[PDB]
DNA sequence: TGCGCCGGCGC
DNA sequence: TGCGCCGGCGC
DNA sequence: TGCGCCGGCGC
DNA sequence: TGCGCCGGCGC
């Protein structure tokens, strides 16, 4: 049959077809268009094409498309990444967070430390003004590795007791909490505007880690390359953009000679900011 | 017999004073005190008892001591590190590099742009200017990892064909090479200016980085928490600092009565930006 | 008579009114407001009562109130700065860029080089992808200060001449640019995720500055202490937030007894990330 | 007569001639030399030479030789910026901070946060720790601006009463201090580690600032390209870099015909890095 | 070679 | 309540 | 006091 | 064409 990740990849297109999430309306507008722009009509028309979509229904709401992709996307790691148990392994856990939470990095050990800040700056309000503050994390999506007992690290060896390495991160115990392994980041489609509070999120992540940065990664199904662009040139932010239909987005980018869309598009690839979507679960082991 | 981590610990410690490394000269000065300084001095005195450190012998020359406590930190972690596959599977290596060689990192797929970026600004100069920055990246020690076959990402299973996840990092062939893992800042001793450069060069591999950030850590003999805390306190650049003897500074911070610097030491501990040199190698599997 | 920055101010609000910009639907929906969300909803009306808001239309489209804004909050700040001149002289220009722009900044001394950098990057494909790049800044309006000649700088005193002082930024000639003085983000409504733009904007003229960093300003007319919050709160990328309506939204907070969003409204304002549009002109005199 | 930033120039060089600062020891090496290199020795050399150098005298202790060009370079930005009242005017002060005292820049409006975040960490351990960062900005030299009087704002018109622009910095009283104008950085000589505290000083004043930023400089009498590129090279930290004999560090680099380090210098001078000691008071009106 | 190592100690 | 989701489209 | 200055020179 | 504007509102 299919290779696993092939069929995950297509088990993830599936979902968004028969949720309606990818679809063409009646007047042939696919829903991940932004349908008033002629070439993200013709590219998104060409991926859907590809995808061999048919349903024909009005496009869904977008807090509809937004949330749905991100749990289709939750669905896709979580399955796919749990078969790289021998080039990664651990207590894994991918969690969807929501468009309604918050302060939820601080659950996690690198940024446990938020939770005092923001306690004290309730506290005392002259605190809350003279403080910085920025603890306002909220990924989309998130992996998790919970903590390892002694067990586990002596699996093999008599490596380590109560007295030798007492502060190592991965070990179970003395109030420590679960490692954040990665954030994911979901865009649906994309406009340049609110395409950047990506980068201000992985922004956070950077500045305020107590330890090893997560992985920080984007998924999109937006059409055009240029709106791609926006959130997947440059680096410090972002580890990497993940497509959900790259190899359909490149074949429909050559047929239509769109050739300055097609020349960002290797730039991104070829630049390292540009993977498919069947690249993040074994990205995620590295 | 011992855990293997306290074993290895002592192995380190011992290198330390069998190289003449870690001594104490006629005088009674410690050789990673600040003679000058009386806390410093006690502080190190109390440290080297406690390491049963026996020998007399005058002061290296500071190129010395920081090129040998570079080569027996970098034996400490491929050593220890090295019994960690289970919870860390790879192929990896430990490596000093040292000056001589120059653009070390970009020879790693996260950071290979560098020897473009370095060729374009080489060949005109009006780039060369415009882009400003050239200098690059030059950690002691690197930890990489280098990458899969399809075999093993198959081993089990039927992942991946060759029409699937083909730009995933860790697969070998497709232009790919390794991956650094880690980048590993020595300090034998520290003043509070020269601290610095493992700022810049860590933020410099977060700023310019093409997939998941590295660790970034640093590992120091200094004896005083008020210089450690030059480096070790803020987040952003460090992921955390290492002490090459945590335990015994603690004790000796305890026994010599100095709570400033016993309240620094927790600051820095209990805020999870200072460990052992015992907690370095189980921090680089998480 | 009233003083001129409060005419200006006055002057500022009627065309708002005027234009229609700010105004109140058939179902009482003040045109800045959320009108799904009561807080919003009640902030707004009564910020418009108090600037005597009387007309009723429907909202104008988000692009012709977001355009408006910009060139009202344009002549404001240009008007209002020229009265300065005693306090911060010099050759102003105030300018409203607009919403379609690009590359424009390298117009400016402190960016110029990032013409060298896209003009690069355009001729070799490997150095477009090989590159981190980020000339993307789109300010909405900027304020400029062109360069003076030796009579100006020898007004009352031989200080210069052609020997001496010939890389000074001020100094026309060697062909010089003129100088970015200050970039005006404007946000007529705000929603947290597309108001993260701003800071990737501030952030990119932080990072790529040759010289001193212009003023990094936004204006808005978010009715909200949580909506501009999401932009207000932090320091780093923006210099300061300039509200619309700064002293009736503190008298409507006051009066509705939402006392969570009184509270966020003085900690931002007392610590120092939100003031009044008045306070703009003479933030850029410092 | 010269110019007067001529005349300014010339007694700042014979201030570090007079004083013993630059000089020539019994073997001829230059006191900024690094005797050990053959390069460093002639480029220096040379730039003693063009200086009109003439005294023999041992090299002074570093510690003597690092506050001595501090106070030279701090007086002669205060003669030379108070002749530019009529392009940047304002009641400017120019101080030489030292080790000695602490909490320095809080005392200024953007930074005065800092104070508040002090004592919340001094009284409470668990949040010292939760921060993690204590220590704070020391510059070498600031300038700052002393705050305008309502008589002042309003001296040409009728401006400002006391309920318009309330928060503006420039305007006294109002719970208001004194603005850091400029925080400027000095190394006599410059090693590649030790010239990395002035990024993490400048990092510091970005992240941190509530208004605009200061100007963020560094003043050096490195006489090797190579050695100033170490800071001067790349943009985010440094504003630029001011030689403290450039016109006589070209010409030597010319003479000597160090071709390669020619290049560097100008990449550096053209790239918009580095410049001479003689444009950074006009470059501080900007 | 020259970069980046650490040390001594003044302010 | 509220935060962040995407969509329509003008300038 | 102790922080942060610069110097010498090994690798 | 195309970039970034704001608005409606679900989850
Ligand atoms: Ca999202
Ligand atoms: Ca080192
Ligand atoms: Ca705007
Ligand atoms: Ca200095
Ligand atoms: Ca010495």
């Amino acid at each position: 049959m299919q290779p696993l990740f092939t069929q995950e990849r297509r088990i993830f297109h599936k979902k968004l077809l028969d949720g309606n999430i990818l679809a063409t309306n009646n007047r042939g507008v696919v829903s991940n268009a932004d349908g008033s722009n002629t070439r993200s009509f013709n590219i998104a028309k060409g991926i859907a094409d590809l995808l061999h979509s048919e349903t024909v229904s009005e496009r869904l709401p977008g807090q509809t498309s937004g949330n749905a992709f991100e749990a289709i996307c939750s669905e896709f790691v979580q399955s796919a990444f749990e078969k790289l148990q021998h080039i990664r392994p651990g207590d894994w856990n991918v969690k969807q967070v929501g468009s309604r939470n918050r302060l939820e990095i601080a659950r996690y050990q690198q940024y446990a430390h938020l939770t005092a800040l923001a306690k004290a700056a309730e506290e005392n309000p002259e605190l809350a003004a003279a403080l910085g503050s920025d603890y306002t994390i909220t990924p989309d999506i998130i992996v998790t590795r919970n903590l390892i007992a002694d067990a586990e690290i002596n699996r093999n060896e008599f490596l380590v007791d109560e007295n030798i390495a007492t502060y190592a991160s991965l070990r179970a115990g003395n109030g420590n909490m679960p490692l954040l392994h990665a954030s994911i980041s979901c865009k649906w489609t994309i406009r340049s505007d609110r395409a950047q509070n990506a980068r201000s999120e992985g922004l956070n992540l950077v500045r305020n880690r107590k330890g090893r940065l997560p992985h920080i990664v984007v998924v999109t199904a937006e059409p055009t390359p240029s709106r791609i662009s926006s959130i997947a040139l440059g680096t410090g932010e972002i580890d990497c953009v993940y497509h959900f239909a790259l190899y359909e987005l490149e074949q429909i980018l050559q047929s239509l000679n769109y050739e300055d869309a097609l020349d960002l598009f290797y730039i991104m690839v070829n630049g390292k900011r540009l993977k498919d979507i069947s690249d993040l679960p074994l990205d995620l082991a590295v």
